[PDB]
């Protein structure tokens, strides 16, 4: 980590009264936390109600998870607004357990969206079919959001389609479900030491040395691109995470192109998976490379 979230300040301008929230359905839940849909009255100054997403801890949570939710709130507050990041709207740190209030993204996580849209995908009307133009736009927006996070000295550590949200106008927003994900029952997380980690998305230096950098997030972005252009398929299909998997990645085995990736997008993935972190493109370089591909299209 480059930044210390605990030394980050918390602006009380974010403070929102919890009695002005009406909780609805659970959007996501893990062992210690959950994301819940809510209606916030008096969030908009004109007295119009609005839908928000609220992250909070369950009574099952410990001191570690309580500190983690406060650190998460300081980090979100520090970042500020960006179009490709889930935006903080408010919080409640007084009169009860910590509540983190963000904007609500109506289409939910990108992975589930892609899987639902898989069968009606068109490479090139009212029906709202998913096209190659959308996948290229999602690639671009995620690289833009990640370029912004890197400029703010943020290392995500869990960049994957499951941590990307989709909202109005095909706008993608990077988020981090964290504790509001059931990692114990998610097959995308594997037991590694006394941790349950997303190994198929992790750079070799993160797997073998527990090192997380700007460059290890680029590797995960390469994996994200593979999920995107395979329309939500799990990476390294038919390959379980075992000693052979670790050996193969260390030796240079890399996934072949997903079925719908343009050759120029597969070229980005190959560079994101370079064994040498210094040879990987930066998110800024990726943004410029995709912008160019979008124009030429
Ligand atoms: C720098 C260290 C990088 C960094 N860190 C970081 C940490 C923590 C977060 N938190 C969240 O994103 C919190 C959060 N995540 C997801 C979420 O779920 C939502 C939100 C909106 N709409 C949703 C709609 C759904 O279905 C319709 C389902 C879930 C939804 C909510 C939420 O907080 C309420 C983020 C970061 C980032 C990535 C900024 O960077």
């Amino acid at each position: 980590s480059y930044i210390d979230p605990t030394q980050l300040p918390y602006d009380h301008k974010w403070e929102f009264p919890r009695n002005r929230l009406s909780f609805g359905k659970t959007l996501g839940a893990g062992a210690f936390g959950k994301v819940v849909e809510a209606t916030a009255q008096g969030l908009i100054k004109s007295d119009a109600a609005m839908t928000v997403a609220v992250k909070m801890l369950k009574p099952s949570a410990h001191s570690t998870e309580r500190e983690a939710l406060m650190s998460e709130l300081k980090v979100l507050s520090y970042l500020g607004n960006h179009e490709n990041i889930v935006n903080l709207l408010g919080a409640c740190t007084h009169g009860g357990p910590t509540l983190v209030i963000t904007e609500y993204c109506c289409y939910g996580d990108l992975l589930n969206f892609l899987r639902r849209k898989r069968d009606e995908f068109v490479p090139y009307l009212y029906k709202d079919f998913l096209t190659l133009e959308h996948l290229l736009s999602f690639s671009y927006q995620v690289a833009k959001g990640m370029a912004f996070l890197a400029s703010k000295n943020c290392i995500h550590r869990d960049l994957a389609a499951r941590n990307i949200l989709l909202t109005h106008g095909n706008i993608t927003k990077i988020c981090d479900f964290g504790l509001a994900r059931d990692i114990k029952n998610d097959s995308n997380y594997v037991d590694k030491g006394n941790a349950r980690l997303p190994v198929k998305w992790m750079a070799p230096e993160s797997i073998f040395n527990s090192v997380y950098t700007f460059e290890s997030d680029v590797w995960s972005y390469g994996i994200f691109l593979w999920e995107l252009f395979s329309l939500g398929s799990s990476p390294y299909p038919g390959m379980p995470v075992d000693s052979k998997f670790y050996k193969m990645i260390k030796e240079g085995f890399r996934m072949s192109s997903p079925e719908y990736a343009p050759a120029e997008m597969y070229d980005i993935m190959k560079t994101c998976w370079d064994a040498d972190p210094d040879k990987r493109p930066t998110f800024k370089q990726i943004v410029q490379d995709i912008e160019k591909q979008i124009s030429e299209s």
